[PDB]
């Protein structure tokens, strides 16, 4: 699965407000997946070098990873929700539900 002909349209990575975006990076840094993120959607090694080193220095991989799919490429909440259903990480789920389209209110408990 990797076309969708884009019958969808979500509010743009670039307005995801990123001192919001800190929390998830943070929370799936400690799970140490980091690499599952950028390999999932296919990157140059050479963009992967730059986060592993950012890491290094008391940084999360995630947050620089967001600012590169999310900024030079440009994408949307949507496929970000379809990612994180690869390791099913219902957690990482609800954690940015209430960015995406209300199409979401279905899966939600109560």
């Amino acid at each position: 699965g990797s076309h969708m002909s884009h019958l969808d349209n979500t509010m743009a990575i670039r307005l995801l407000p990123l001192p919001v975006r800190a929390q998830l990076c943070a929370h799936l840094d400690a799970l140490d997946v980091w690499q599952q993120l950028a390999t999932a959607v296919k990157l140059y090694p050479d963009q992967v070098e730059q986060i592993s080193s950012q890491k290094q220095r008391g940084r999360s991989a995630s947050n620089e990873f967001l600012n590169i799919w999310g900024g030079q490429y440009n994408h949307t909440v949507q496929t970000l929700f379809a990612l994180f259903k690869k390791l099913k990480l219902h957690n990482a789920m609800r954690l940015i539900k209430d960015y995406v389209s209300e199409d979401l209110h279905k899966y939600i408990p109560r």
